[PDB]
């Protein structure tokens, strides 16, 4: 077959912007999501590097509470029943199912992998519409590790039986396509607001760039046969 | 007693003096707090996959990064003025007569940084405070950033120690985590936007403090 597309879930397939109007409420600044989210994928990332372990959802409650203090700004049971709803409910972006159609025509596999645990039915991807385009919906919970730690891409290609050069990650960030770069993966990076490339000495760059997911899809579209 | 483990950048040298630099190129004081966990975030990256560059110079790739995000203009020389103010960081003035009294009561006292050995004046030289510390520890040698536990356990073989003597010192959370996960104690000094993280099973810091003076408190009390 043509190979396997592996789809970051949170901001590159679910519109993560979403969440501004909870970040506008408590702290008067959209904005602040943009230094929630860092703190967030930093956490995980720290639980991961130290041997511990806790489901994406509550770091991610309990980083929004510590943002909270940082900016002296009140919190409730209330806004945290808030993140929970938004985060578990974030609407496709309109590129997505467009893309996912001619990816599926040009022969790709389609899997998703997320940083979330197994939520019960309806998932995420379910609310928004689109579960239905992929085969697998995997998630680092069986690993007990974030992305990107090397054993939830490899455990991810272990399970869909593919070796590294059949497998494409698919995000919208950079510290994604980098951990499954580092594992002989394909890179392929699309640019949802507030994400831009780091170039730096030695890191390597993603091997497909799009602005979109329509883009992102033509590249790989295209180099079927390049 | 105990070595005293000492984080230095934002923990003992003034982070928020780069504010007239996030003011000048993007427009707001505050888009410091998404640089430093991006910054943070990457060099946990690079140490997760393998990769390594030295903290400085992520700074600066990152740096551009929230300028490409923010649309914002960045020169030559917009990044070079970042180089400058990072290891030109003045101590904050609760250092000095916090760490005076600390080594009265015992306590030995160490420097572990992300940041690369730099050209002599050191930032901690040209604040001045270089002289209170018996060793500069960095991870550059260890080409992996705090938190992988090889940073914690290589620093305690380097300094003799085992990890029941060592308390790590750092307004960072993740830090205090990351020495806490090796048998190490942590000291929390509550620096401008840092505050502690309560999650299920996740070790809350050890000792709490305000600023320098109230850690330094805290610690000499916890002999008797």
């Amino acid at each position: 077959r043509s190979g396997i597309l592996v789809f970051d879930v949170n901001e590159t397939l679910l519109d993560l912007t979403s969440l501004s109007p909870l970040f506008e409420r408590v702290f008067g600044d959209a904005k602040v999501l943009r230094e929630w989210f860092p703190e967030l994928i930093l956490y995980s990332q720290t639980l991961t590097l130290t041997g511990l372990y806790r489901p994406f959802g509550e770091i991610a409650a309990a980083v929004f509470e510590m943002v909270a203090a940082n900016h002296q700004a009140k919190v409730t049971p209330d806004d945290i029943a808030e993140l929970k709803t938004r985060l578990t409910s974030m609407p496709a972006y309109p590129d997505v199912a467009p893309a996912l159609t001619r990816l599926q025509d040009a022969g790709f596999r389609l899997v998703t992998l997320t940083n979330s645990a197994p939520s019960p039915a309806p998932s995420p991807l379910e609310k928004a519409g689109i579960a239905s385009f992929f085969e697998a919906h995997l998630t680092v919970h069986s690993s007990q590790r974030f992305k990107p730690h090397p054993s939830v891409y490899d455990s991810t290609a272990e399970t869909l039986g593919a070796k590294p050069e059949e497998l494409c990650m698919i995000a919208c960030h950079i510290w994604n396509t980098i951990g499954a770069q580092a594992r002989g993966w394909r890179g392929g990076f699309v640019a949802r607001p507030h994400n831009t490339p780091l170039t730096l000495a030695e890191v390597p760059q993603p091997d497909f760039i799009g602005r979109d997911m329509g883009e992102l899809a033509d590249q790989l579209i295209a180099s079927l046969t390049a």
